[PDB]
């Protein structure tokens, strides 16, 4: 029915979240157990944080007529497959080369559902209205697993094994399999307004796609803090997140989006700057909490001045935005680590977080251009 | 006895900046008895002239004390308050600004370097500037509405009496406590103070984020007739809330920088500044001035406030203790956008427009301050 479609695409957007935050934690501790000395090897972290950002890049204009010529419930059940091969690699993984193919297998997977179970919604839901609702309802449910993911397997590493974390999130998909087995984007990336906003939207997640794979490794090596509180550091950049997202984008059209952009621009490189002062876990609650309610600014007043720059001046459809905004993501995620572990290794990572943080600041006055486009 | 001292800086600068603003409202009308460009000139000769005093005002500081310079600035300054109750033409009311200016900048270079000397403390080195920017602000905030209701009330030379009284009265009081009637360290020469690049930048923020309320003030009354169309009498009220934001931020943040953090506090107060210059532009009536203009005064006294005792700092971190050339080079940097704002502001308008030289401020200032990160912890000289 309807709402079991909707049940099991947020179970599997929850598991999309959920594999994503608990890798974080779980493979720079991985590599230290076999075994300072993460700098060699933090190119090789920063090449497998972005494989599924490459992947997902390589593999996203291939199901848009795949979809339409064997339906939408065909390519889920790939995708299900594929990240559940995924997860039971990686609890079962021993060596760095098995860990790139369940990345990759998991960038898949995470294309191959995003694409069908937003595509299932939208034909179900021919109300009109309703439609709205189970999209914002599919957010909310990511948001909540993007919450979840970090202090699961940080938590549940130490104190329960390694394969536990990965082994409950492949039962868990196995649990929605069961549920549910019962003016194209080429053409608008040319207009300077469309190509300003995906710039900043990815230039303000490009901080937290450079925070993940090249925090835990200068903790460790500076804050001799314990291998349980690495996934915690990570929660005020969730929660300030998520109450940032819902008081902006209820504030941000009495102040003017384009100057929420601007603020949230500046404010991201202001965190990123203070970031690496700290010398305690006590020292990062600030910092951090100001880049997740940041990063909810930027992107809460840059998705709506997406769809009214395309509805403006171009003809759009029910997810018009979803496909420019899923580019910036992706740029971001796939551009920050590969290029961070080199910086890394040629420079520190202060230098680093102060050079995101100068581009952040330096690209934060270019959304003056936002401010009511022509036709 | 430390404490008194702060009194008499207070004073000075209090009297010295409210000469400043009484006579803008008196200069203009009365000398009607084009226009713009010489009037515009007169307004700007004090900054063009202090200016030029400021680099012989500051290694005279360490020739003969703190005394004698404050003393000569009171009397220049009560010289060129009886000359302005006096003169009534073009000519002699510019000998009377240029002596504003010597004797402004004589005040605000012994005042500083005094201050500096006596308090030695840095946390309580930073709440006895900020409570003299306060007095500064003050003055600037008070000088207007009292010289114009002393001039439509009582005459043109009733104001300028009151403050030459006012200046007795401070004199009286200098004499009283300092007794103007060398210093032991040998000061580094300012040559070499004006290649230690920490200097630079806090003499940079200083003098970009001051061009900011001066290129607004001269050139905000014209677009306001041109676009908004107001009557004559909210041409001052428009820049009242920048002069109230500025009193209360340079007091909080005065008190709030030696915690929160001065380059921080120099960080935000730029990109404070340089949002509120973008945000300026966009309204379309008198109320729509009121948010950015507040930012801009609170943001200009975060960065002022913020940079005033980091001078003292980086000078007892790594060159000798001997304050003069520094607040010096800080008088300047505050002077030279004051002195190129008012000559040159509508030219730029005339050529490319109001919006557009505020968001080249704005700019300027944004994409300028991830530069002070540098100030967080300057290396120490060679032991
Ligand atoms: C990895 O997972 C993601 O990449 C999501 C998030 C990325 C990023 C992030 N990762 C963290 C990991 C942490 O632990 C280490 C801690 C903090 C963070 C933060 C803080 C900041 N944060 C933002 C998250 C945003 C999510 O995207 C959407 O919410 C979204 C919403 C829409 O509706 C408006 C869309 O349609 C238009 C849409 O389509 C493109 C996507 C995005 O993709 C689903
Ligand atoms: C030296 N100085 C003069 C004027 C100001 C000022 C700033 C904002 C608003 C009004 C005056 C600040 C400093």
């Amino acid at each position: 029915s309807r709402q079991l479609v909707l049940v099991v695409v947020f179970v599997a957007l929850l598991l999309d979240n959920m594999l994503f935050t608990v890798v974080v934690p779980i493979v720079p501790t991985f590599l230290y157990d076999m075994e300072g000395f993460l700098e060699e090897e933090i190119t090789r972290v920063g090449v497998l944080f972005a494989s599924k950002a490459v992947m997902q890049l390589l593999v996203n204009p291939f199901v848009g007529p795949l979809t339409n010529r064997i339906g939408y419930h065909i390519p889920m059940f790939a995708g299900f497959v594929i990240m559940f091969l995924s997860t039971v690699m990686f609890a079962f993984s021993g060596t760095y080369t098995l860990l790139f193919v369940a990345r990759t297998l998991q960038g898949i997977g995470s294309s191959f559902s995003s694409v069908a179970g937003l595509g299932m919604l939208a034909s179900v839901y021919t109300d009109d209205h309703e439609r709205g609702r189970a999209m914002g309802t599919a957010l909310g449910g990511l948001a909540l697993g993007l919450l979840v993911g970090a202090p699961f397997g940080s938590v549940m590493y130490e104190f329960v094994g390694k394969s536990a974390p990965f082994l409950i999130l492949a039962f868990l998909a196995l649990l929605d399999g069961a549920l549910q087995l019962c003016t194209p984007l080429f053409m608008l990336l040319k207009d300077p307004y469309i190509l300003v906003a995906a710039g900043s939207i990815c230039f303000a997640n490009m901080g937290v796609a450079i925070l993940e794979p090249t925090l835990p490794i200068w903790m460790m090596q500076t804050m001799c803090s314990p291998k349980w509180q690495l996934g915690l550091a990570f929660l005020p950049a969730s929660v300030s997140y998520l109450i940032g997202t819902n008081l902006f984008g209820v504030l941000a059209n009495k102040m003017g989006r384009w100057l929420c952009s601007l603020i949230g621009m500046l404010v991201v490189g202001t965190s990123l700057l203070c970031v690496p002062l700290a010398h305690n876990i006590f020292g990062l609650i600030g910092p951090n909490a100001g880049l997740g309610l940041a990063i909810g600014m930027v992107d809460s007043s840059m998705m709506p001045i997406m769809g009214h720059l395309v509805d403006l001046r171009h003809t759009s459809v029910y997810g018009s935005v979803y496909a420019i905004a899923d580019v910036a993501f992706c740029m971001g995620f796939a551009i920050g680590p590969s290029t961070g572990g080199a910086i890394v290794k040629a420079i520190g990572f202060p230098w680093l977080m102060v050079i995101t943080g100068v581009i952040n600041i330096v690209y934060a006055p270019l959304c003056y251009y936002l401010r009511s486009p022509p036709a």
